[PDB]
Protein backbone atom coordinates (compact mmCIF):
# COMPACT_ATOMS: atom_id res chain seq x y z
CA UNK A 1 0.00 0.00 0.00
CA UNK A 2 1.21 3.21 -0.55
CA UNK A 3 1.56 6.84 1.56
CA UNK A 4 -0.13 9.93 0.68
CA UNK A 5 0.85 13.44 1.35
CA UNK A 6 -0.48 16.20 2.13
CA UNK A 7 0.40 18.74 -0.02
CA UNK A 8 -0.34 21.55 2.32
CA UNK A 9 1.50 21.15 5.15
CA UNK A 10 3.34 17.64 4.83
CA UNK A 11 2.11 15.47 7.20
CA UNK A 12 2.68 12.38 5.65
CA UNK A 13 -0.05 8.86 5.76
CA UNK A 14 1.34 5.21 6.09
CA UNK A 15 -1.07 2.57 5.79
CA UNK A 16 0.70 1.24 8.28
CA UNK A 17 0.13 2.84 11.16
CA UNK A 18 -2.98 4.39 10.09
CA UNK A 19 -4.45 7.15 12.18
CA UNK A 20 -6.14 5.52 14.95
CA UNK A 21 -6.89 8.19 17.04
CA UNK A 22 -9.42 9.72 14.96
CA UNK A 23 -10.35 6.41 13.87
CA UNK A 24 -8.48 5.13 10.75
CA UNK A 25 -7.07 1.45 11.89
CA UNK A 26 -4.05 0.66 10.69
CA UNK A 27 -3.75 -1.24 7.26
CA UNK A 28 -6.55 1.17 5.94
CA UNK A 29 -5.50 2.39 2.08
CA UNK A 30 -5.87 5.81 1.62
CA UNK A 31 -8.98 5.44 -0.77
CA UNK A 32 -10.86 3.68 2.05
CA UNK A 33 -10.44 6.43 4.70
CA UNK A 34 -13.98 7.88 5.28
CA UNK A 35 -14.60 11.07 2.99
CA UNK A 36 -14.82 13.02 6.19
CA UNK A 37 -10.84 13.09 7.45
CA UNK A 38 -8.73 15.67 7.25
CA UNK A 39 -5.06 16.11 7.69
CA UNK A 40 -4.65 15.38 11.64
CA UNK A 41 -1.86 18.21 11.71
CA UNK A 42 -3.15 20.99 9.82
CA UNK A 43 -6.57 20.30 9.16
CA UNK A 44 -6.68 20.37 5.31
CA UNK A 45 -9.18 18.29 3.48
CA UNK A 46 -8.55 14.83 1.26
CA UNK A 47 -8.52 16.59 -1.86
CA UNK A 48 -5.10 18.08 -0.98
CA UNK A 49 -3.35 14.48 -1.03
CA UNK A 50 -0.90 12.77 -3.14
CA UNK A 51 0.20 9.03 -3.53
CA UNK A 52 3.65 9.14 -2.85
CA UNK A 53 5.34 6.83 -5.60
CA UNK B 1 -25.96 -1.71 -5.60
CA UNK B 2 -29.35 -1.10 -4.88
CA UNK B 3 -30.65 2.94 -4.17
CA UNK B 4 -32.61 3.36 -0.86
CA UNK B 5 -34.73 6.05 0.10
CA UNK B 6 -35.68 8.19 2.52
CA UNK B 7 -39.53 7.75 3.30
CA UNK B 8 -39.28 10.46 5.79
CA UNK B 9 -38.24 13.39 2.66
CA UNK B 10 -37.61 11.40 -0.23
CA UNK B 11 -34.01 11.59 -0.42
CA UNK B 12 -32.12 9.07 -2.77
CA UNK B 13 -29.39 7.64 -1.22
CA UNK B 14 -27.09 6.51 -4.50
CA UNK B 15 -24.65 3.89 -3.59
CA UNK B 16 -22.63 5.32 -6.58
CA UNK B 17 -21.94 8.73 -5.57
CA UNK B 18 -22.45 7.87 -1.65
CA UNK B 19 -22.59 10.67 1.45
CA UNK B 20 -18.78 11.97 1.44
CA UNK B 21 -19.39 15.06 3.56
CA UNK B 22 -20.76 12.55 6.06
CA UNK B 23 -18.21 9.84 5.69
CA UNK B 24 -20.13 7.76 3.48
CA UNK B 25 -17.91 7.03 0.64
CA UNK B 26 -18.80 6.22 -3.31
CA UNK B 27 -19.15 2.85 -3.70
CA UNK B 28 -20.70 2.41 -0.05
CA UNK B 29 -23.86 -0.39 -0.15
CA UNK B 30 -26.44 0.79 1.98
CA UNK B 31 -26.01 -1.93 4.77
CA UNK B 32 -22.26 -0.99 5.15
CA UNK B 33 -22.72 2.63 6.56
CA UNK B 34 -22.43 3.33 9.78
CA UNK B 35 -25.86 2.84 11.65
CA UNK B 36 -25.65 6.18 13.26
CA UNK B 37 -25.58 7.86 9.89
CA UNK B 38 -28.80 9.90 9.80
CA UNK B 39 -30.50 11.24 6.23
CA UNK B 40 -28.25 13.99 5.16
CA UNK B 41 -31.77 16.14 4.49
CA UNK B 42 -33.86 15.47 7.19
CA UNK B 43 -32.23 14.02 9.48
CA UNK B 44 -34.26 10.96 10.35
CA UNK B 45 -32.40 7.35 11.35
CA UNK B 46 -31.60 4.48 8.63
CA UNK B 47 -34.54 1.99 9.89
CA UNK B 48 -36.66 4.72 7.90
CA UNK B 49 -35.33 4.21 4.68
CA UNK B 50 -36.48 1.20 1.98
CA UNK B 51 -34.70 -0.66 -0.88
CA UNK B 52 -35.71 1.50 -4.56
CA UNK B 53 -36.65 -2.10 -6.33
CA UNK C 1 -15.90 -14.32 15.72
CA UNK C 2 -15.19 -13.71 19.72
CA UNK C 3 -16.36 -11.74 21.94
CA UNK C 4 -14.85 -9.20 23.86
CA UNK C 5 -14.80 -7.82 27.48
CA UNK C 6 -13.93 -4.26 29.06
CA UNK C 7 -11.57 -4.92 31.64
CA UNK C 8 -12.58 -2.21 33.67
CA UNK C 9 -16.23 -2.04 33.82
CA UNK C 10 -17.37 -5.38 32.37
CA UNK C 11 -19.14 -4.59 28.97
CA UNK C 12 -18.91 -7.56 26.47
CA UNK C 13 -19.15 -6.69 23.05
CA UNK C 14 -20.61 -8.92 21.14
CA UNK C 15 -19.93 -9.12 17.08
CA UNK C 16 -23.71 -10.17 16.79
CA UNK C 17 -24.67 -7.41 17.74
CA UNK C 18 -22.47 -4.57 17.55
CA UNK C 19 -22.63 -1.53 18.66
CA UNK C 20 -24.78 0.33 15.85
CA UNK C 21 -25.63 3.49 18.23
CA UNK C 22 -22.25 4.66 18.11
CA UNK C 23 -21.50 3.18 14.44
CA UNK C 24 -20.56 -0.32 14.75
CA UNK C 25 -22.34 -2.58 13.02
CA UNK C 26 -23.75 -6.33 13.69
CA UNK C 27 -20.98 -8.42 12.14
CA UNK C 28 -18.13 -6.41 13.16
CA UNK C 29 -15.19 -7.93 14.47
CA UNK C 30 -13.37 -6.29 17.32
CA UNK C 31 -10.13 -5.33 15.70
CA UNK C 32 -12.11 -3.68 12.89
CA UNK C 33 -14.12 -1.52 15.26
CA UNK C 34 -12.74 2.03 14.44
CA UNK C 35 -9.53 2.63 17.09
CA UNK C 36 -11.43 5.97 18.05
CA UNK C 37 -14.35 3.66 19.47
CA UNK C 38 -14.63 3.61 23.28
CA UNK C 39 -16.51 1.10 25.81
CA UNK C 40 -20.34 2.40 25.53
CA UNK C 41 -20.83 1.79 28.97
CA UNK C 42 -18.18 3.61 30.62
CA UNK C 43 -15.82 4.97 28.35
CA UNK C 44 -12.65 3.57 28.43
CA UNK C 45 -10.11 2.94 24.73
CA UNK C 46 -10.11 -0.40 22.89
CA UNK C 47 -6.68 -1.21 24.41
CA UNK C 48 -8.79 -1.92 27.68
CA UNK C 49 -10.23 -4.88 26.19
CA UNK C 50 -9.37 -8.13 26.02
CA UNK C 51 -10.78 -11.26 24.07
CA UNK C 52 -13.31 -13.78 26.02
CA UNK C 53 -11.59 -17.17 24.46
ZN1 LIG D 1 -1.69 18.84 6.35
ZN1 LIG E 1 -34.92 12.29 4.87
ZN1 LIG F 1 -16.26 -0.36 30.20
Amino acid sequence: MKKYTCTVCGYIYNPEDGDPDNGVNPGTDFKDIPDDWVCPLCGVGKDQFEEVE
